[PDB]
């Protein structure tokens, strides 16, 4: 019958009722949420006796590829992190149920984006950002190594999840549109605030595009909000040069798409191109006065606060802007970026 015998609803998802129970095993609680995927739903496994989550795959061949390329990249980090002492969410087994592809995953708690809302966007301290910088450093490390090589493409605070409410613990989450080095490389990846200028430039891209996103979602989660909101790619670029300046005319030069953004005048310098919007001069829009280093943090929301030096706050921007180097082959590295100070 239509609608895949009137189970899914008109975008491919299944229509999830409370209280099914799938291959009499899993006892479905409820809906967690949705994403562009499909569905995520809370359950109890009746064999194993624990909660877990499954994320129900819409019944679409598209979204289903891309699946099957998160099970095969899951399937091989679980083949080195047996342990999980690596900070990626944990996939337990997968099954088709009705026509939907299903991956059963360790239960978590909400996301990132989440606990900004809690905080109704004033960001978190900049003693659990440093928490959460450490394991996604770790991560980072773990994805980075050789027979692993893998580029999440869409870190960002939506894709990072708290084990528990009371607790510091994060994993990463989705791997629907990762790779590993050598496949195809696209256009247009990474969600637009968090994309690096490597993918806006239409170059070539490896694991440095997870550190640059990693840059911008740790000040975000001290901040609240987004470092580089691009309404589009140019506002995007456009955003970015008002911190870092203009990119490297090294880099501009080899960049495909850098007429979209740029020109060159006659002496051969690279200028923005004028779109109305009107931005900050290039590099003026200091990250030092973003995170409000000598002035009490993020709005002065951190004013008379301990945990919060000036010294903490230099050596966190030391590290951010490290992880927003425009070069990717000098961007700082997961290995390094564990050895900073800001750790220490
Ligand atoms: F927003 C939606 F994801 F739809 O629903 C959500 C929203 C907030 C949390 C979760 C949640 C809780 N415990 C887990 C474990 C894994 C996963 C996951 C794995 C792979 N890909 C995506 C998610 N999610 N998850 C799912
Ligand atoms: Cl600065």
């Amino acid at each position: 019958k239509v609608y895949n015998d009137g189970y899914d609803d008109d975008n491919y998802d299944y229509i999830v009722k409370n209280g099914e129970k799938w291959m009499d095993r899993y006892e479905i609680d409820s809906l967690i949420g949705k994403g562009s995927f499909g569905q995520v739903v809370k359950a109890y496994d009746r064999v194993e006796q624990e909660w877990v989550a499954i994320k129900i795959i819409k019944n679409k061949k598209a979204f289903l590829n891309q699946a099957q390329i998160e099970v095969r990249l899951l399937e091989l980090m679980n083949k080195h992190d047996t342990e999980m002492k690596y900070y990626i969410v944990h996939l337990k087994r997968h099954f088709m149920f009705r026509n939907h592809l299903c991956l059963v995953f360790e239960m978590l708690s909400y996301n990132l984006y989440d606990l900004l809302r809690n905080t109704n966007f004033r960001g978190v301290s900049l003693n659990l950002t440093r928490k959460f910088a450490q394991q996604m450093c770790t991560a980072l490390l773990f994805l980075a190594t050789p027979e692993l090589s893998i580029i999440h493409c869409d870190l960002k605070p939506e894709n990072i999840l708290l084990c528990n409410p009371k607790r510091s613990a994060i994993k990463i989450v989705d791997f629907g549109s990762s790779c590993q080095l050598g496949q195809r490389i696209y256009q247009y990846i990474q969600s637009r605030f968090y994309r690096s200028p490597e993918v806006l430039l239409g170059m070539p891209y490896d694991l440095a595009i997870d550190m640059w996103s990693l840059g911008c979602i740790l000040v975000e989660m001290h901040t609240g909000e987004p470092l580089f909101s691009g309404a589009n790619e140019v506002d995007q670029m456009n955003k970015i040069v008002e911190v870092l300046g203009i990119p490297p005319a090294h880099i501009l030069d080899q960049a495909p798409k850098a007429r979209k953004f740029f020109e060159k005048l006659p002496d051969g310098t690279w200028n923005l191109k004028k779109t109305k919007r009107e931005y900050k001069p290039p590099g003026t829009r200091k990250l030092h006065n973003i995170l409000g280093v000598e002035t009490g943090g993020p709005g002065g929301r951190r004013a008379g606060e301990s945990g919060h030096t000036v010294a903490d706050y230099l050596k966190f921007k030391d590290l951010i802007l490290r992880m927003l180097d425009y070069d990717p082959k000098t961007r700082i590295q997961p290995y390094y970026a564990l050895q900073h100070s800001f750790f220490k």
